[PDB]
């Protein structure tokens, strides 16, 4: 497929593991596995290929052509996650692609039909893709996450409704803000919400400045870009 250095390949494998190697040390430092999503964001597809050949399937990517792109040029079992800002007139491309494993950008109800409407009449064989709801938990003011409970209700209502049928609600994600009380904030959006619906929402949660701590309040899945490229 891509062709890449080797010493550019022992380099990655080296700085991934080690990052592996803390994250399941943490996770079995509590009371069961966690997710290392690996956001290879403005990465080249080279170094995608470096991991995959190592064993590595899930990558996270924020931007849309990049990830369409890339999906083209490498393994179709590496399992596309998109973090990042989704516009509505995008959904239809990113659900063109079979592999989009999951969105966990979604943050209104206008996207979450959309995303679902598209998946259906380009890939509607394909697995429903998994989306985690962004919410905004830090008490500033951000361009993307949702605040309100009320917008924030209406949207999983429909993730579990019949009509949804072609992406799948997973859990809840943030980007956090500039102990953790951001990822607190998440831990009890959860509780108010798995106990309103009846489910059992997985977080997505820690960056590379505190995927440590997310890990200690009960993260199902950290994104990590830069320990692991740099
Ligand atoms: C880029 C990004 C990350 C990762 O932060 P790193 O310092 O690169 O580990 C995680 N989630 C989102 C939504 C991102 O934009």
């Amino acid at each position: 497929g891509i062709t890449y250095d080797e010493d550019r390949k022992t380099q990655l494998i080296a700085q991934y593991e080690s990052v592996r190697e803390v994250v399941n040390a943490e996770a079995k430092n509590v009371h069961s596995k966690i997710l290392l999503l690996v956001v290879s964001k403005l990465k080249p597809a080279s170094d995608i290929q470096i991991l995959y050949d190592h064993g590595v399937r899930e990558f996270g990517e924020n931007y849309v052509q990049e990830l369409i792109e890339k999906a083209k040029l490498l393994p179709d079992d590496i399992k596309w996650h998109f973090i990042g800002g989704l516009q509505t007139n995008k959904c239809k491309d990113l659900a063109k692609v079979p592999n989009l494993y999951s969105v966990e950008t979604i943050d209104s109800l206008k996207k979450a039909k959309k995303l679902n409407e598209s998946r259906a009449k380009f890939q509607p064989d394909c697995n429903p893709i998994l989306c985690n709801v962004q919410i905004n938990t830090s008490h500033e003011d951000q361009k993307s996450g949702l605040n309100n409970e009320a917008e924030i209700f209406e949207v999983i209502d429909f993730f579990l409704s019949e009509e949804c049928k072609y992406i799948k609600l997973n859990g809840l994600m943030t980007i956090g803000s500039w102990e953790n009380r951001d990822f607190a904030t998440l831990v009890e959006w959860k509780k108010k919400i798995d106990a309103k619906f009846g489910t059992s929402l997985k977080l997505s949660m820690g960056m590379s400045a505190d995927f440590r701590e997310a890990i200690r309040q009960g993260t199902a899945e950290v994104r990590i870009g830069t320990d692991i490229f740099g």
